[PDB]
C-alpha cells in the first residue's frame, strides 16, 4: 500500500507555535463532559495521535532542513504519530521504543494497521527488558543504536509519565546521550527532542544545557488539560512553558477555530470503531440501524447491566441523528451535550475508552450529515 495514498484518512491539524502592555487572559467555560477532541479520529482504531500532532505540519522546515534518514520514536505505544510520518515522509526509517510490562513480542498495532508491513521500522525494540525500553532509564539510551548507527537528529517523544520528575529524568538522560554518544557527538549540538510536556508551574527552569525552541499548542488535545509539545536543542536553557501561556493558546483555538474532517473516510476502520462501542453496530447508522440494535435488546446480573450500556448508547446515537448538522466546534459539542437529557447517566455508565470510541462514532455520525 502506498504511504501517500494512505495520509488523507488523516485530519488536518490546527496548532498554534510560540517562539522562545499587559497581555490579557482569554476565557471560556465550555460545558462539556465529553473528550471531544477524538470528534475526527474515527478512522483510526488503537492509536490516534496522528490527529492530534504532525511532523510535516508543525516542524516542517527542521525535517527539510536536518534531512533525516532515521526518526527516533520514544513513548509511541501504538505508534498513530510514526505512521502519520511514515505516509509524510515515505523514505524515512524507524527506531521504536515504548514502555513494556513483560518480555513478549509486541509490534506497533496502529502503524502495522496504516502502513501494512514493519519493514521501514528497522529496531522495534524486539527482546528489549523493561528498563531498556523506559525513557527514563540510562539503559533505554545506551541501547538505541544497537540497529541504527545514525545520530539521534529528531527523537520524538509521546510518553505519558506518572509524575513531572519523569519528563526530567528523560531529557537530562537524552541530553547525557547526545554529549557523550561517539554517533551524536560527530554530529554536533544541531540535535532536536520534540516531546509532550504538561505545562503546570512557571519558571521552571529546564536542566543545565537545554533550550526550548518553541513550543507547540494542538487543537486535538484535552481543552481542561495543559498539554503541549515542545521543540527541544542544546544550548543556554531557558524555562519551559507555564499553564497561563498555554490556556491563552488552547482557548483561542477552541474559540476560533474548527476540526478538520479526514478528505477520505476508512470505512474498515469506521466498522471496527462501531462494533469497539456496540458490538453488532453496522455502517450507516440510521434511523433504520437504530431501530435494529433497539430490537435485538427486546429478544433479552450482568445481562441488565450490558443491555443499559447499550440503551445509552443507542440514545445518544439518536440523539445525535436527530441533531441538527453544525460545525465540528466547542460551541457546537456545548450544544449537542446541554441538549441530551441523561449527559450524568452517560458518563455515569460508559466507561473511558467507551466514551473515547463514542466521540469516534458521533464524529463520523456528524460528518456524514447532508
Ligand atoms: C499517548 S501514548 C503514545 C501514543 C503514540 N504517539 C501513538 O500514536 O500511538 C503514551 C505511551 O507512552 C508509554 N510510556 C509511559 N511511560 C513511559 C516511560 N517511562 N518510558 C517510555 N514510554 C512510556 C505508555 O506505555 C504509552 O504507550
Ligand atoms: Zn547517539
Amino acid at each position: 500500500i502506498d504511504p501517500t495514498e494512505q495520509l488523507a484518512y488523516f485530519p488536518k491539524i490546527t496548532f498554534e507555535r510560540l517562539k522562545n502592555y499587559a497581555k490579557g487572559k482569554l476565557t471560556r467555560n465550555y460545558m462539556i463532559l465529553l473528550p471531544w477532541q477524538h470528534v475526527n479520529r474515527y478512522n483510526f482504531v488503537f492509536s490516534s495521535t496522528g490527529c492530534k500532532v504532525s511532523l510535516k505540519t508543525c516542524i516542517g522546515k527542521l525535517m527539510k532542513d536536518l534531512n533525516p534518514k532515521v526518526l527516533y520514536f520514544i513513548g509511541e505505544g501504538a505508534g498513530n504519530w510514526m505512521a502519520r510520518t511514515a505516509c509524510e515522509y515515505p523514505d524515512i526509517k524507524f527506531v521504536y521504543r515504548s514502555l513494556k510490562d513483560d518480555l513478549d513480542h509486541h509490534y506497533p498495532l496502529e502503524y502495522q494497521r496504516v502502513i501494512g508491513e514493519l519493514s521501514r521500522i528497522i529496531d522495534s525494540g524486539e527482546g528489549l527488558s523493561m528498563e531498556t525500553t523506559d525513557a527514563t532509564q540510562k539503559t533505554h539510551w545506551d541501547l538505541i543504536h544497537r540497529v541504527s548507527k545514525d545520530a539521534l537528529l529528531i527523537t520524538l517523544c509521546d510518553a505519558e509519565f506518572k509524575d513531572r520528575d519523569d519528563f526530567f529524568k528523560m531529557v537530562i538522560l537524552w541530553r547525557k546521550h547526545v554529549l557523550s554518544c561517539r554517533i551524536c557527538t560527530t554530529y554536533g549540538t544541531d540535535l532536536y527532542l520534540f516531546a509532550k510536556y504538561h505545562a503546570k508551574d512557571c519558571n521552571v527552569k529546564l536542566p543545565f544545557f537545554v533550550r526550548s525552541v518553541a513550543t507547540f499548542i494542538m487543537q486535538g488535545s484535552k481543552l481542561s488539560g495543559s498539554e503541549c509539545y515542545i521543540l527541544l536543542t542544546l544550548g543556554h536553557h531557558n524555562n519551559l512553558p507555564c499553564h497561563g501561556e498555554i490556556q491563552n493558546s488552547k482557548m483561542k483555538i477552541a474559540v476560533c477555530n474548527d476540526f478538520y474532517a479526514a478528505k477520505k473516510l476508512d470505512n474498515k476502520s469506521i466498522e471496527a470503531n462501531c462494533k469497539s462501542l456496540l458490538s453488532g453496530l453496522r455502517i450507516p447508522i440510521n434511523k433504520k440501524e437504530l431501530n435494529r440494535q433497539r430490537r435485538l435488546l427486546t429478544l433479552q446480573i450482568e445481562s441488565k447491566w450490558l443491555t443499559n450500556k447499550a440503551n445509552t448508547i443507542i440514545d445518544w446515537l439518536e440523539h445525535i441523528l436527530n441533531s441538527p448538522k453544525g460545525e465540528l466546534n466547542y460551541d457546537f459539542f456545548e450544544a449537542l451535550e446541554n441538549t441530551y437529557p441523561n449527559m450524568i447517566k452517560l458518563i455515569d455508565n460508559l466507561g473511558n475508552a467507551e466514551i473515547k470510541k463514542l466521540i469516534e462514532v458521533t464524529g463520523y455520525m456528524l460528518v456524514s450529515k447532508k
